[PDB]
């Protein structure tokens, strides 16, 4: 059956239709590369692989975006330091760790840097179109005449609650005069500056995608106010929604409790894959931490422990074995299993907003099956085998993005 | 002894001599991302992975960086094609490629459409001082005029051998108008156009480096017109030449005959990696192969071989076989081997141009003695053995970038 996707917007599972038939055009906020890649945020970027996969299994063809924010978001020439040292640092370690967690490489990778000339662009846009104002070398977007003419600032979040340059507090930057502790400048038509870190999105995610596009994705952190200003951004460059279908990933904790560097409840992925921490009793293979993560919902709290993480070692172990075993299988003239249902109800767990864990779930019935059929207790035929071995074979390298280990 | 390179500019091996004590600015040609990179160009990045390595072991501070040609250069919306997506493809594969052949990451990895904004101040700049000219939407360097102020185009290619919209043939062209058919363009102020290819790397090389940096590295085949147009471009912007030291990698040959895909002797880094391919007869692992590519000096013509590689191979397990058994030499109060003399010969030949092959050569002193150590044909006390064990790993992993094979 056809695919049904939970959009933030309206809070509700709905059925997806794409805006180009058998076409999926995806963008999912990227790092900002000047510190080391959180755990969280690797699942939510493993979160958006995974859907990246399962859009491609489904048949679309995928165009993926996923941005890199190396300019901007502060918030977040031999002797001096320089920006793009650190930005280089940690962009090569953000590529090593979502490798070896089997992540595939977006479609499109773009950065900020990359951009400052079409973000510049949509300034003035938005300056010459009432939406926006220059302030002492910044530009700043009017939230106050953006709702004036009915568009509604805060539509995503679904609130309101909660400096001198600024003609109302709610105001955002589009671009920031550089001070001259900033290294990092532009000239603009405004002075010497850098850009808003939401514009940034806006300016990349259209140029690649269009002015509307079906699916948006981040962490949930990013709701308010980074997605609510790319929302109004995009709506007041182009007259119309940016995007489609809102989908945002939820947090990770450890032992119940937030991740935390200060509460000392902290763990980087690369701790955790080498057992260099004192809270796994062991190292792990990133492919046992993505089985791991993909147990839980996206759209749910993950909580990762040494308990949890030995059992699912334990299931990702004789998920394997039965993988290995499928090539080995006798067949038989006829079949006590029906991989016709199984593969179904596999599928609609997929296409039920993403469901890896339920999906999964569906597999361990494949699992048993395997082992049934190697101790003669169920038969299959051979047309059975090959279809049961391609269908599990997809579901946990392709879709899941499993690998097999030594 | 201090450290000689030879210098493409005059054709001898000079006494380096560092703008800044203690430190190393270091710019190499990067790949164009419009296609998967050769092998060849593999041979010319993992000669200057070598020499940073070389120059950081020294005990130099090398701010190393390399480009990226992701606009320009061409002589090399979900429905549209997209140069990003290209670009995007290529750029993951040259980061594996290079990532198995075990090189450092550079410094500093930029790339063009990073730089547009810097390039237009650049090509306004040459425009303004005379020494380039708008014409039809592009922008050219004006060679005659260069040439008249006495700026001597062609001091490196030392050549005057061998269309109307530039004053002369040997103008080159800082800006181009984009047509219709070019997708990547930019807004400027000659109308909408993308990068000279030359004026990228000075742009680029520049910014991070200064107006004058100590090394210039790149491909023989850089040496026209790309890098002279580079020094053309530097001493015009700038009133200095922007490189004390040029050093250019030489050719990769097969079987004594040029690479090249019409003639069928033709062969991707992967395929000679995985053996898939009908010139060797098995699989290498990478750190095979850039042992045998580090066994010529990286101004010498290397040519590969099944029998060149197999032979390097016989050496390489040598090597490690050592490596290896150093840990386990049982020690003797009095050394029967001179382990200062040894380090003085290897160290002299590094610092020689960076001759790998004749460091190769003495690190099999050592490899020989290592053998002799453990047959009690040779004796070594502790401290010795301490000073060998520390100096062949810092040659073997550290400058050489090797790396054991299980
Ligand atoms: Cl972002
Ligand atoms: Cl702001
Ligand atoms: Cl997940
Ligand atoms: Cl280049
Ligand atoms: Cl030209
Ligand atoms: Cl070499
Ligand atoms: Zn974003
Ligand atoms: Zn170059």
């Amino acid at each position: 059956m056809q695919l049904k996707i939970y959009n933030s917007l309206t809070g509700e599972k709905e059925d997806f239709k794409p805006i180009l038939e058998g076409n999926v055009g995806m963008y999912v906020c990227g790092p900002t590369v000047y510190s080391n890649v959180h755990l969280g945020n690797v699942r939510t970027f493993l979160s958006f692989d995974f859907i990246y996969r399962s859009l491609q299994y489904i048949g679309y063809k995928v165009r993926y975006v996923r941005n890199i924010t190396d300019a901007g978001h502060l918030t977040d020439r031999l002797e001096k330091l320089e920006p793009m040292e650190i930005v280089q640092k940690y962009t090569v370690d953000f590529h090593e760790v979502l490798k070896k967690f089997n992540l595939l490489p977006p479609t499109i990778e773009p950065t900020a840097t990359g951009h400052i000339i079409e973000q510049i662009e949509l300034t003035k846009k938005l300056i010459d179109t009432g939406f926006a104002y220059e302030s002492n070398g910044s530009v700043y977007f009017d939230v106050l005449e953006y709702n004036a003419r009915g568009l509604n600032y805060g539509e995503l979040s679904r609130r309101n609650i909660e400096q001198g340059e600024k003609k109302n507090p709610q105001d955002f930057a589009l671009w920031k005069k550089a001070s001259p502790q900033h290294i990092m400048r532009w000239i603009s038509p405004w002075g010497e500056g850098f850009p808003g870190w939401h514009l940034e999105c806006t300016a990349m995610s259209t140029k690649y995608l269009g002015d509307k596009f079906d699916i948006h994705g981040g962490g949930m952190d990013l709701k308010f106010p980074h997605h609510e200003c790319e929302i109004a951004q995009g709506k007041a460059c182009n007259g119309t929604e940016p995007v489609n279908y809102w989908m945002h990933a939820n947090m990770l904790t450890m032992n119940g409790q937030r991740m935390s560097k200060s509460t000392g409840n902290y763990i980087l992925p690369m701790e955790l894959i080498t057992g260099n921490n004192s809270f796994f009793e062991k190292a792990f293979h990133p492919s046992v931490l993505r089985f791991c993560f993909l147990q839980a919902h996206y759209r749910s709290v993950l909580d990762i422990s040494n308990d949890a993480m030995l059992a699912s070692e334990k299931g990702f172990s004789r998920l394997m074995d039965a993988v290995k075993l499928v090539d080995e299988l006798q067949v038989s003239e006829k079949s006590t299993v029906n991989v016709q249902e199984w593969y179904e109800k596999a599928y609609s767990a997929l296409v039920d907003d993403f469901n890896s864990p339920i999906l999964i779930s569906h597999l361990f019935e494949a699992v048993k099956w395997v082992f049934l059929l190697k101790d003669g207790k169920e038969t299959i035929t051979a047309d059975d085998l090959a279809f049961l071995k391609e269908k599990l074979n997809a579901f946990v390298f392709d879709v899941l993005g499993l690998q097999t280990v030594e």
